[PDB]
């Protein structure tokens, strides 16, 4: 189909159109995309991602169309720790993506480790919340919580300094204007607080032109629940 | 997701999202759903259908709430024989859904020989355009082509005459209104002639929460091809 929409204002149990990989499932009518214990707490070493099932037109080349795309979503990150990790990230990748062996913790769930900064050897675009910036294992990172567009690489082409609240929800609209190639993310708390980064890129070099959308998270050492309350998204091929 | 969208304003070959049954194919930006022979010719004895891939939410038992549906598609059909058979039809069925041994014809390669009669034995609303109702073999139609509302059954609950114009498309608009519990059906041919047929029926009773959604067509002894040439689709679960 040229254009495809879906709206999930919440996440019941009966589920039929989600992809869940690794830890990923729904309770409490939201998406925990990294396990909890019994309590719902929190635990370490965990990697989860769901993908919506049926695949996105993001281009065609014998069209010469490029989709407008916008995907809506909020999110909450709770941990009893002072340094929760890692983060969640929304992203857009070839139909068939799993989850990369030992891509836990900083590597949210994207990225191998021998290539997680090789640009010719991945093909994803991913806006990424990073909680976690430890300089010594997340090298890539710049010192502190924030919001970056990656593009073939966990070294985002872009970050901005963003602020983890506990338990607080967090609302993004990402959007895709393929006239002017800009990938613009809003992200605001219910106080109002705003956050905006935007980067152009032109889609048709990093992804094929059938993808899949998604969520990913991860937890290494440290941990934080990672929670996805609800999800929109559009997209319609333009000519450009 | 509470709701759902997608559209096809023409068919390429390069089709990922879209489930092919019996002879059902693409070929020339179209979905021929009844097989053609190496001129584009149609032959007797073919049945096809296709199926969007993605599960769509009819009902929600929990929040009591039912889908306000709006399916619009064109078709053409063509053939060498001025008595050309046997029709095309817009389903909504359980998901896994496959054509019934036996369903050829006037079946509509939708119910089984054995069962096309009984109620209880199917569960299956569809939208028939039927062009041959011999009554030798057609012993359920009216005798005169017509648009059909069948539910459960291949002997429509409700028809109006219709006339088969070879080679013109047929503009469709079916709509289902929860609030009124109102399946309606227009049809309209380029110059304004139009058809309306419309039926109360209760979708919870006839169908499972989640289902897919598509088109089947079949020739036996007498033929035609069932061209499908664009497809639009939305629903979105309401509180009435
Ligand atoms: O969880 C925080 C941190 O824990 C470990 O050091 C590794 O799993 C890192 O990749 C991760 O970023
Ligand atoms: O095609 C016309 C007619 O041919 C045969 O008689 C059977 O396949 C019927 O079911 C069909 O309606
Ligand atoms: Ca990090
Ligand atoms: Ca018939
Ligand atoms: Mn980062
Ligand atoms: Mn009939």
């Amino acid at each position: 189909q040229d254009s495809l929409s879906f709206g999930f204002p919440t996440f019941p149990s009966d589920q039929k159109n989600l992809i869940f990989q690794g830890d990923a499932q729904i309770k409490n009518n939201a998406v925990q995309l990294t396990k909890t214990d019994s309590n719902g707490n929190p635990v370490a070493s965990t990697v989860g991602r769901i993908l919506f099932s049926a695949q996105v037109h993001l281009w065609e080349k014998s069209s010469s169309r490029v989709a407008n795309f916008q995907s809506q979503f909020s999110f909450s990150l709770k941990s009893p720790l002072s340094n929760g990790a890692d983060g969640i990230a929304f992203f857009i990748a070839p139909p068939d993506t799993t989850i990369p062996s030992g891509s836990g913790g900083g590597l949210l769930g994207l990225f191998a480790p021998g290539t997680a900064q090789n640009t010719s050897a991945n093909q994803v675009i991913a806006v990424e919340f990073d909680t976690f910036y430890a300089q010594d294992s997340n090298t890539w990172d710049p010192n502190y919580p924030h919001i970056g567009i990656d593009v073939n690489s966990i070294r985002s082409v872009k970050t901005v300094k963003w602020d983890r609240r506990d338990g607080q929800s967090l609302n993004v609209l990402v959007t895709f204007n393929p006239s002017t190639r800009n990938l613009d993310v809003v992200a605001t708390y219910s106080d109002g607080t705003r956050y905006e980064v935007s980067y152009e890129v032109d889609v048709r070099s990093v992804l094929p032109e059938w993808v899949r959308v998604g969520f990913s998270a991860a937890s290494g050492e440290q941990y934080q629940t990672h929670t996805l309350e609800s999800w929109s998204f559009t997209s319609t091929l333009l000519y450009t």
